[PDB]
C-alpha cells in the first residue's frame, strides 16, 4: 500500500499537470481558430473586391 | 492493497489519456498555426492585387 500510494501521488500529479496543458492547449487552439475565421472572412472580402 | 492498486490503475490510465490528449492538442495547434500562416499570406496576396 505505502508504494501504491506513493504511485497515485505522482500519477494523479502528472494528471493534474497534463490537465493544465490541455487547458492551455485548448485556449490556444480557440484563439488561433478565431484568428484563422477572420483570415478567411478578409480573404473572402478580398475576392469580393477583385470581382 | 486493493483499494490502493485500483486507485493506481485510475490515476495512471487517467495520466496516460490527458498525455495522448495533450500530445493531439499541440499537432493541432501547430497545424492550426500553419494553416493561419497560410491565410495571411493569401491576405496579403489578395489586397496588393486589389489595390
Amino acid at each position: 500500500l505505502k508504494d501504491a500510494q506513493e504511485k497515485l501521488e505522482l500519477a494523479e500529479k502528472k494528471a493534474t499537470d497534463a490537465e493544465a496543458d490541455v487547458a492551455s492547449l485548448n485556449r490556444r487552439i480557440q484563439l488561433v481558430e478565431e484568428e484563422l475565421d477572420r483570415a478567411q472572412e478578409r480573404l473572402a472580402t478580398a475576392l469580393q473586391k477583385l470581382e
